């Protein structure tokens, strides 16, 4: 449950991401994969990436980063009214990709890390609070769908 002012902060922060969705998406995934190498194993199409240099050079990783952040941005712009947008992602990530909710926590924190890394001094405490709450809401609603599906 975010206030109007918190959603305003979220969407203000998101404008930073939308200016360079592929660069943000790439860095989010690289942060996820390098911080939590087990997550790489969930991607048949990225498990060949042995080094961060290879990850950085991967155009397909940037492409997927764009897909991920485009989806997330579409969800965030719903300001919590995202059941229709979230449902297929929860279902695909539980049933097809088999992504534990822990990895969604990892990527949520990776987003925060990337925002500070790319916008140092420009991702204020209020913005971090609002973005964190929005990612918690996202993760929590996914978690509810995971529970429905019995997925761990
Ligand atoms: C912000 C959180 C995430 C968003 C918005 C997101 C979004 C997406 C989207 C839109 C797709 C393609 C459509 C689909 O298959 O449903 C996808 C595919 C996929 N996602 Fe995610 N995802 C997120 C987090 C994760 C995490 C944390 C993992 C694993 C650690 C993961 C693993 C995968 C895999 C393996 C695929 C299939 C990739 C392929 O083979 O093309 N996702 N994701």
């Amino acid at each position: 449950g975010l206030s109007d002012g918190e959603w305003q902060q979220v969407l203000n922060v998101w404008g930073k991401v939308e200016a360079d969705i592929a660069g943000h998406g790439q860095e989010v995934l690289i942060r996820l994969f390098t911080g939590h190498p087990e997550t790489l194993e969930k991607f048949d199409k990225f498990k060949h990436l042995k080094t961060e240099a290879e990850m950085k050079a991967s155009e397909d990783l940037k492409k997927h980063g764009t897909v991920v952040l485009t989806a997330l941005g579409g969800i965030l712009k719903k300001k919590g009214h995202h059941e229709a947008e979230l449902k297929p992602l929860a279902q695909s990530h539980a049933t097809k990709h088999k992504i534990p909710i822990k990895y969604l926590e990892f990527i949520s924190d990776a987003i925060i890390h990337v925002l500070h890394s790319k916008h140092p001094g420009d991702f204020g405490a209020d913005a971090q609070g609002a973005m964190t709450k929005a990612l918690e809401l996202f993760r929590n609603d996914i978690a509810a769908k995971y529970k429905e599906l019995g997925f761990q």
